């Protein structure tokens, strides 16, 4: 299991940047973002080869436990082995999430939340860095 | 409070960079390592105006709830309204702390921990980047 951080206290517009290696025999990866462990606006998962996606990125929220409809992106700028970096802002209506090689994609603030107090990593991505600005 | 981060699983040998900004009024501000938050091998505080002292840093372990024997250190490069960063490894002998302006120390290694995977901040410091590595 990896990183989790609370307390991070991202406001709306603030950059969060997360820089780590992706294993290199990598089959999935998850960064989830939200108030608490019950509470995400952002399930991000990066599937290689995993419960039936290939190279496809699966999103959801969690609300009061409860989890919400997956969506899955176009794009995949991952390679297995590698170093990535993300990084994350919000605002009330969209998360943006910034991805390698220039794309991004938005997913809806379903939860509206107006802060990011909680983060956390699982799967075949070690973290080397965070930031937040 | 500030951040707290856990499942960080710093080895020994590997270096732990927290980089953040010092409030223009500090009193003091709190770097805690360990385990949990019963079980520090370094309690970091610098104290520009805190508790009667005046720019000090001053360190202790805390094992099982107990606060072990409190360390103070002779130098004190940090200023209010800048940016401060801090560098920590640690061997079984040993933790080593980086200061800003070129100063180190070294605390005394209290606890039997294989790794560090545990850290919160605390206080008049605003963190802006955690690096593993
Ligand atoms: O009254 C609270 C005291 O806080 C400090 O002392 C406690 O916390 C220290 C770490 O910052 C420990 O080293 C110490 O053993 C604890 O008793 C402060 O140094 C004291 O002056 C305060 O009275």
């Amino acid at each position: 299991c990896g990183l989790v951080a609370s307390n991070l206290n991202l406001k709306p517009g603030e950059c969060l940047r997360v820089r780590g290696e992706v294993a290199p025999d990598a089959k999935s990866f998850v960064l989830n973002l939200g108030k608490d462990s019950n509470n995400l606006c952002l399930h991000f998962n990066p599937r290689f080869n995993a419960h039936g996606d290939a190279n496809t990125i699966v999103c959801n929220s969690k609300d009061g436990g409860a989890w919400g409809t997956e969506q899955r992106e176009a794009v995949f700028p991952f390679q297995p082995g590698s170093v990535a970096e993300v990084c994350i802002t919000f605002d009330q209506a969209n998360l943006t999430v910034k991805l390698p090689d220039g794309y991004e994609f938005k997913f809806p603030n379903r939860l509206n939340l107006e802060a990011i107090n909680y983060m956390a990593a699982d799967g075949d991505f070690k973290i080397k860095c965070v930031a937040f600005d």
